[PDB]
């Protein structure tokens, strides 16, 4: 008797068990989902990490930036869960910018090879996704992708903020397409979580970047009426689950924000 | 076995079978809430609309305008539920507004009387039911208020219009008060429902189309922040319209 | 040649030389702007002060609560600019919230006749203004009010910033109405200046607690601004609504203007 | 006694008399400024301006050009003389990615040239030209509202978003020399690709799309639209490179009818 009772749900962006979609996965199959998971380079090591989970689930590798893998997506999702089977919802949890986009180098500069790959990877991938398996989602579906709200600018996240303003912008032209399927498309924009990346900025992979960092989860549970605990994805994952259910179904090319409500408070 | 399976839940807003309030109330108890209802002035008419819902609940009455009711409110309602019971939701689906400053009387005629009547109970009451409510509200709770996107003005909701932009400022100050006691406040902006050109570009600019005459879409995503679901999600906006607030054509 | 050269402009809200008003009146006068100047309640005080401007104006009662006051207003204006005569640009420079709803009172502890007075004078005079002035202004004209971005919640500001959020509603219905008469009508949404209530609250009139909050509030625009913030100075501000009242924004209407050292573009 | 008396001015853009750089150029010099003009033929567009121009080589894809050029203003405007003002109306997308072919259709390749050429070079420019911008300086882009999805522009609506959150940033950086960094947010004008697709061009049903989307624009605008004239859009540009809007950075300012703010 779970929210996602019955439902078969694709699963990307694993790397580590400290992963916003290893909490997603955790999550949907606590609620009953029957999952399938995409993995990027390193898929015996994720193989690894995705044993830790629950229950079995089935491990695609899926790299966003190979035509081909796109190409062949339908193909071996539908192996996975049996011919006249169909998804009922995607996740798409992929993100990456270059260290000369996000962290100490300058915004000026970070070249555009390396601003072009982390918008490839974290906004027109989120497109990619939706056109590869639009064609074997059921209607009722729902696609939901990961958000750091970009309607400010803040230190160090740079050119990866710039990214997720184009990512916004991509998820409400795929909810034209998606709506023509009777499957919704949204993002859910979370506040800062330690995963691999944050947790070696703070730790000082220098000096004035960590203090950045700091100030800013400093303030983002200071802001949060009901605080917010960035060692915690749990409340997050929950967020991604309540779009992949029924219980939102007039919500499409949108943003829910999990962020303990920090972004509707000035001070 | 649903979705608010145990939930301590009060209802404002019902007048008829086709106020949001009725639907949101239905699917509420479909999904396991033990309701607490409350209507304004017609409430024997009220009660007979309420009779129709799948199950029993106390019917309270509650003019937002008046003091007393308000002051008498969280003891009525602990009265209703039994002592050492609070709630886990509340739910705000209350508005009104004059002739005068909604429909077809220009916006420049609509006296501040009328205008000031609109806002008391359309905008100001969500802090009012907030304050006399948040006292008896169990932490992990969740106050829900309706809305209709005001980001923009459009024709005829001229001054109403203006009491949602109030509403949308008033839920982000409530929302500082309800952290305080672990409860969330957000408000649910819908689409038109039957409780033209504008209703019709509706359909139209949403991705997944609009249904004007069915109010179970709302009253679902009213359900979604009652339940445990939206833990992270405080002060804000959730739009169930279609999507046609994030399409130009 | 001032940027209103000939202009003929109403301009309300002066109180004190710190007033934002005042300074919206020097700077269009500076700009050769022909200005009206509308006052409330303490008439012979004001006028010491709208002596100290650098051309002198008739000056005129207005109570924005007062329907007299709004029914008359066309009439005391033609006969102030002469006959024949019409407005070019109207500058609405007016708030009050009492402190049950503006300070260190809760939120949940303002009674709603006060809160009712201040959206009154705060967001449906905006309306009331361009009611009375509409029929007496220019094609080509421009109304502009004045706005505190209530995007996000913040501390004491409360139901000051409710009122703000309803008054930007009310500015984007302003502009329909202004449209029909080849107007345009805009808000500008300044940062903090410390005109006579915000003196008062830093000056510690409110207690340690709220001194305290709108000290780290300032402190904090200043910071998150990236041409800075000078809350001592509102000639930037002044400057931002003169160029709104001028020809140089033609195309923009119901819309707001941020002169805030461009503070709420950035979160840290 | 102009708007932008003395004002040094660079003013990207330029490709036909339409362009709305051609409008903002025009105006700017009406206003008193001494211009310095780039284009990626066009001088022949450049002489029909009231006033004499240097014209400079800007390919904003090309990193040579980007290198050389604060040095090759500071030729053209004499030296120990900087900037004051800079304006970016520089865009383009592929028709895969900007027209009648699907969303889903537009390869990466061509997205990426688009999001280069119109988002990622505002950025460029204002790297290459802060070092020659005086204090009180101003930065201008153009924009084209992509708050909400709509049909035909797809991608470049996407690097409209794009740029948007890039001119946020280029404040931040702009702010350090004393210098304002802005958009301008103009409804539908008929330049080059605008007056292709209603003429046909890309068919019947794109020339329907973008001829509704016009007519619904004049409807909404309080004060209507007018698609022919791009003359509001440059008193905007040239307001915003004034010294009238001190205190606004990292902002857009909206040049479109009041369009935006009207439901219907
Ligand atoms: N961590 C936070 O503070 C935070 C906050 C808000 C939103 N988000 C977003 O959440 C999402 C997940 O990030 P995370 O914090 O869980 O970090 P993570 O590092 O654990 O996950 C990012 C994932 O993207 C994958 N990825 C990168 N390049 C790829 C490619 N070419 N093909 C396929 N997958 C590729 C990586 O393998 C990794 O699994 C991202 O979109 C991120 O922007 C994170
Ligand atoms: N109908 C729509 O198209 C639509 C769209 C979006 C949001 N909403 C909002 O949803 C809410 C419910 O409206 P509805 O459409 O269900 O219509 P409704 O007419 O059925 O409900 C409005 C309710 O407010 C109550 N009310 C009025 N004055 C009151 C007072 N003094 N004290 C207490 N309660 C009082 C009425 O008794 C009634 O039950 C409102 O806030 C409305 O603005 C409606
Ligand atoms: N001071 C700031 O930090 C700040 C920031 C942003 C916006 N604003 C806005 O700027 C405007 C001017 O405020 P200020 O800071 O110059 O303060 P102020 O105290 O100098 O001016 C407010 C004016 O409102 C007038 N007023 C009040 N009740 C009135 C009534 N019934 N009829 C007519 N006039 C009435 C007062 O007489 C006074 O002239 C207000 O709308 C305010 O909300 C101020
Ligand atoms: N309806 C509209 O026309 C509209 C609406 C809003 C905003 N805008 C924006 O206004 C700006 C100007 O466009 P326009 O409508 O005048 O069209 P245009 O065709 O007249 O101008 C586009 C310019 O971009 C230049 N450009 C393209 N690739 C370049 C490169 N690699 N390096 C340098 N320059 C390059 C072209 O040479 C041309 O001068 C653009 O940013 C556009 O997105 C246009
Ligand atoms: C003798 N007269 C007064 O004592 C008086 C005048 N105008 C007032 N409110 C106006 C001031 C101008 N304005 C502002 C001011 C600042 C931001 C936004 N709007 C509109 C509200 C006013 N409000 C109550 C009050 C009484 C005493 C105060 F110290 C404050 O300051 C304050 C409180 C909260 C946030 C910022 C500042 C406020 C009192
Ligand atoms: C010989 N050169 C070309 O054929 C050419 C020039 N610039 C282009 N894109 C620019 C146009 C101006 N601009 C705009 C225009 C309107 C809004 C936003 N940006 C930046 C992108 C361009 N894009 C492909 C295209 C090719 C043919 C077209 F009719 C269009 O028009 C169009 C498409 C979709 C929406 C509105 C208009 C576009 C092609």
């Amino acid at each position: 008797t779970g929210l996602l009772d019955g439902k078969r749900i694709l699963v990307s962006g694993i790397i580590t068990d400290s992963s916003i979609a290893f909490h997603i996965a955790r999550v949907a199959q606590e609620q009953g989902a029957q999952l399938v998971l995409t993995g990027f380079d390193r898929l015996r090591l994720i193989q690894r990490i995705t044993d830790r989970l629950p229950a079995k689930a089935p491990l695609l590798e899926l790299d966003v930036q190979n035509e081909e893998h796109l190409a062949s997506l339908a193909g071996r999702v539908t192996e996975a869960i049996g011919a006249g089977n169909k998804l009922d919802g995607v996740v798409h949890s992929i993100g990456f910018m270059p260290q000369t986009g996000m962290g100490i180098n300058p915004f000026f500069d970070a070249p555009y090879a390396d601003v072009s790959k982390g918008i490839h990877i974290s906004a027109y991938s989120y497109a990619s996704m939706a056109k590869a398996l639009l064609p074997i989602m059921n209607p009722g579906g729902s696609i939901v992708g990961m958000d750091f709200d970009p309607s400010r600018a803040m230190p160090a996240y740079n050119w990866m903020t710039v990214a997720k303003s184009a990512l916004e912008s991509v998820n409400r032209f795929v909810a034209r397409e998606a709506g023509k399927y009777g499957v919704r498309s949204n993002l859910v924009a979370a506040g800062p979580i330690r995963t691999l990346a944050m947790s070696a900025i703070v730790g000082g992979a220098g000096e004035e970047a960590g203090a950045q960092i700091q100030l800013l989860e400093e303030g983002w549970d200071q802001r949060a009426p009901i605080g917010w605990n960035m060692k915690d994805a749990t409340p997050v994952a929950k967020t991604v689950c309540a779009l992949l259910s029924d219980w939102l179904p007039a919500t499409t090319g949108d943003i829910i924000y999990a962020d303990g409500g920090a972004h509707t408070q000035l001070l």
